[PDB]
RNA sequence: AAAA
């Protein structure tokens, strides 16, 4: 029931628009504080948007846009319980008009699985006061640009170290966070999985929040494809620190195609198993 | 049985036209996402033929959304016989039956698909004798774009030579001239298959001759507004030039290519070539490649 | 490489 309408233009904007935003959060009363900020950020671009108006027009409640409640079976269960069908159900609810998602998240490692289940085919705005940092609407396809070679790298440096060409097990290191995991990741890969192959990605010089973060995704995708061009890899394990937006977009781009075992630092799930679980 | 039509302009436009769009799509998953995909495709077709509608299609030729969808429930099993059964029970006669459904009026297929490897078989069973608009979703605005227009001779053009290449770069590695078999590798997507397919060929097919095709400048992103017909022209010219000075008894196809490009390549090559297509399955144990079908065994 |  629509009863929170105040301005007459609000009804016109809510009934004669092409895209209806649905801000979604990934939180483990803090949701109310997080959803208030998320409702304000979309209000910057859509002053006609309101959570009460959204629940009146389409029934998308506040709990309907948030999944709450050694990363393990608990992590994969929270992944498959609501996240797997959330986007499909919400897009089914607003069936005529297109959907412009607004995504924020909390857990870095779980954000990779959330993005992989989320897909590369969603017009999204990934926000990181919350500031939008990933713009994949309006331009989106550029997220999968792997054309940037190793020589013309501007933001980050990639180094590939291979010690067992016969063994097709490569480690994935992305040093784009707070604490450098390079030594710990090397010890873990050389001690537990006995993997001597690592694909480290480090910064060339945390980030500029105001600026668009697409070149980071383009550079990591290009480095991964360049590494996979000449050699064969059966399995990839990540060992990284990253912002929510960066890993979320990496999961969006790489997706479920590559055989990847995402681990969390303080395996858990499999990127190819998101479509299987 | 016209009952879901309100205006008369759509009625008269449907009655007195020559081309009737039959937008056929392929999906593997849930029916709700199939309905959403069909709705987006219907919007794209109405952008060009405003009188089009699924309800009008059903009221005019008695044809539902099922006939326009190559639909399968869940993930396709990673078995060659399963893919062959899908190609034969569904795709082998689908286009023939849809063509026969509307006999006096020409059909204009507005095609998009989901599984890239399947699109080669769809194009092979499709044939160059059908004028077709091949689409590709641009994800900035969540809308299709007509990247191939065949409504078709320039589809099967050859006159472009290697020195005049502008879009793709092609190389031919012939290390064993005695062996009359090579692997066709295409990389015009965002996940490089060169290493994995080369390892598969050299460890499971014992083939050391390759035809590698990539993009020249912008690999992984192709302008969905611009026509992709030159891309396929370059690819087909490279393929035929590789088959001019050499005889290839059998070809092996691995590709990370757009769905639109895959279907365009399938319709250009057709079944007049000895190629086995190998599909990469994400949720599969190593080896993740498998000869799902052969291009020369369709008929 | 399962709407690239």
């Amino acid at each position: 029931l629509v009863h929170r309408i105040k301005k007459i233009e609000q009804l016109d904007a809510w009934l004669n628009t092409e895209t209806i935003p649905l801000p979604v959060i990934q939180y483990q009363n803090e949701l109310k504080r997080w959803q208030k900020a998320m409702e304000q950020k979309v209000q910057e671009k859509f002053s006609w948007f309101s959570y009460e108006l959204l629940e009146d027009f389409y029934g998308i409640t506040n709990s309907d846009l948030a999944i709450f409640g050694f990363e393990a079976n608990a992590w994969q269960k929270l992944l498959q319980e609501q996240v797997k069908d959330k986007f499909k159900l919400l897009e089914d609810k607003v069936m005529p008009k297109k959907v412009l998602w607004f995504y924020a998240g909390q857990i870095s490692t779980l954000q990779l699985g959330i993005g992989a289940l989320f897909g590369f085919k969603r017009a999204v705005s990934i926000l990181q006061t919350y500031h939008e940092v990933f713009i994949l609407y309006g331009n989106a396809r550029q997220l999968k640009n792997v054309s940037v070679k190793k020589e013309d790298y501007q933001y980050i440096q990639s180094e590939l170290l291979i010690n067992e060409p016969h063994k097709n097990e490569l480690g994935f290191i992305i040093y784009l966070g707070s604490h450098n995991p390079i030594g710990e990741a090397k010890a873990y890969c050389q001690k537990q999985l006995q993997i001597n192959n690592f694909l480290i990605i480090q910064a060339r010089e945390v980030m500029e929040t105001s600026q668009n973060w697409l070149p980071y995704l383009q550079e990591i995708n290009s480095a991964l494809n360049t590494a996979r061009q000449e050699y064969h890899w059966e399995r990839i394990h990540l060992f990284q620190t990253a912002p929510t937006a960066l890993c979320m977009a990496l999961g969006i781009a790489v997706g479920h195609f590559l055989p990847v075992d995402v681990y969390h630092y303080q395996c858990v799930f499999s990127l190819d198993k998101m479509l299987n679980l």
